[PDB]
């Protein structure tokens, strides 16, 4: 494109893994540059409810989003924050896990 400099690189290789219908694992490949924090913004891809957001220590390139629903993906939008500014946002929809457990009903 027109604008583009070698300094701020957004998180790529997004991988949404669902291990539980109450939480969804999500990771990515961190850049070489020093990143202050990772502004995560997950929400219902569908687009019916409000938008959420959870902070994460740049130190790690992954984070789990608890309090999630079942059989429902989530548009995870991550963004690398730098001293100068934050890079673009990368979206990624990942269907959650299905409900399964012992019940006497």
């Amino acid at each position: 494109g027109s604008s583009g400099s070698s300094g701020r690189s957004p998180p790529s290789n997004l991988a949404l893994a669902s291990e539980t219908p109450d939480s969804l694992q999500v990771s990515w490949t961190p850049p070489l540059g020093r990143v202050l924090h990772y502004w995560l913004t997950y929400a219902p891809a569908s687009g019916l409810g409000p938008e959420k957001s959870v902070s994460v220590p740049g130190a790690r390139s992954h984070v789990t989003l608890p309090d999630l629903q079942a059989a429902t993906k989530y548009r995870v939008l991550v963004s690398a924050i730098y001293a100068a500014g934050r890079s673009e946002a990368v979206s990624a929809t990942g269907q959650t896990a299905c409900p399964s457990g012992p019940s006497s009903g």
